[PDB]
């Protein structure tokens, strides 16, 4: 069957058409590399207008997603995963910050159940009991976990065999050779494979040093890379 | 509308994820947000051209051409009218998005977002037209559509009438939340939330926020220092945690 099974618990399963119908995620679903399923907590409640949230204990603004509707959707999702070891992830701004290293780790799992919260969040007792890991996509607050869950699925899907450094990328250029007073660097126009590979690596090193030096501190630079970086720095105005 | 957003993307219909659901949908209905899309594929030189061409100097993948991006941008700039529109390219090379950045972006009257695919756009388009480059985090995605939506959602939350004290607001993670029932499967709601006054609840919530930030995101504490009262609440959380 599929290389990676993903079950999403969300009150907006339709939002997930952004990944089921587009790009590498759509391709992986078609190619059978990825199985994507949704589980609306709104169908694991017992009322006419379908409610998932209740007021927070201790007062304050907003509402909190109840334990029962989430436990419903989770149990159903766990059953459909079958004999796969499924890691339960809650998407949250309190979680561990997602990075490419984390993406690689998540890509090694055979099944993921992603919980997309809404409102002020979900009842802490649901988290303590059922959530294996909490993950954040960045230091900003969103209205729900759906876009984060999709960002996670997209990043992980890229790493699946058949779907498709610690440095920023080099600039890219395409047709035409000259466009409104701006011209393409000559090394890409007629240079050799080593001339282009050295220029691209130097531009990548240079751009990382300018904008994301923290990425260089973590990284291990070779003698050749130290020379290309030094050169980029002393040759710019 | 309070905020006008134009998105430049080869997949405008992916944006139904924000135009039809959640707070972004409500803001579009309430007229607080205007959301429009601009497909570069309809701005090619001729209908037989793709948006992308092969990269100069070889290597894997394709690169989005300047000409379609420029047509989509000029058209979006015209529809923005008399609004000062900030041009944003969503990119993993950009400035990392944070709640502080979202607040700054929320003060703009118009935004024009540029979303490219996995192989990137021509540097000359960026140099010439892009006002700001923003990344949503240190991970690699297949395109800028999900990042552009993450940005619109974060900014929309700050619009008056769309929904002030949550995670990264004051440099702290949030406290845990609890709802009905009082006891669920051998687990009970903290007593202070059932029987405490407003000051008891405030100190407990602040203490939980400080302890959770100290446990998971101590970097946030380094930036945002701690007052005397907060140091005492945190010292107490640490010694009583287990
Ligand atoms: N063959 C090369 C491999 C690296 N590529 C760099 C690159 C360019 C664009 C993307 C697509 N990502 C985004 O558009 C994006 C936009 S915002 C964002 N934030 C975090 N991560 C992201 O990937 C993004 C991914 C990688 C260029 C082609
Ligand atoms: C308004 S937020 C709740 C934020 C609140 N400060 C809390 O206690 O987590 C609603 C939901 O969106 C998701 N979410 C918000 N920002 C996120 C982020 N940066 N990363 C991951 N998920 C996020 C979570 O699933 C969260 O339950």
């Amino acid at each position: 069957q599929s290389m990676l099974w993903v079950g999403v618990v969300s009150i907006f399963p339709e939002m997930f058409r952004a990944i089921s119908d587009y790009g590498i995620t759509s391709r992986a679903v078609k190619q059978g590399l990825l199985t994507l399923t949704c589980w609306n907590p709104r169908v694991y409640t017992e009322d006419r207008h379908q409610t998932v949230d209740d007021r927070p204990f201790g007062g304050g603004p907003g509402m909190v997603m109840k334990i029962k509707p989430l436990e419903g959707a989770l149990a159903d999702a766990r059953q459909a995963a079958g004999g796969r070891k499924a890691k339960v992830i809650y998407l949250s701004p309190q979680g561990r910050q997602l990075t490419q290293a984390g993406v690689r780790e998540l890509a090694e799992e055979e099944a993921l159940i992603l919980i997309a919260g809404r409102y002020e969040g979900i009842d802490e007792r649901f988290i303590e009991e059922h959530v294996d890991e909490e993950w954040s996509i960045g230091d900003y607050v969103l209205s729900g976990g759906e876009l984060p869950a999709m960002v996670l699925v997209d990043a992980v899907t890229r790493l699946l065999p058949g779907a498709l450094d610690g440095l920023l990328d080099c600039p890219h250029y395409t047709r035409p050779e000259v466009y409104a007073d701006k011209r393409v660097p000559e090394v890409l126009l007629s240079g050799n494979h080593e001339h282009i590979r050295r220029w691209r690596l130097q531009q990548a090193l240079g751009r990382t040093w300018e904008r994301r030096a923290d990425l260089l501190d973590s990284r291990s630079l070779s003698g050749e890379e130290q020379k290309l970086l030094a050169e980029y720095i002393r040759q710019r105005d």
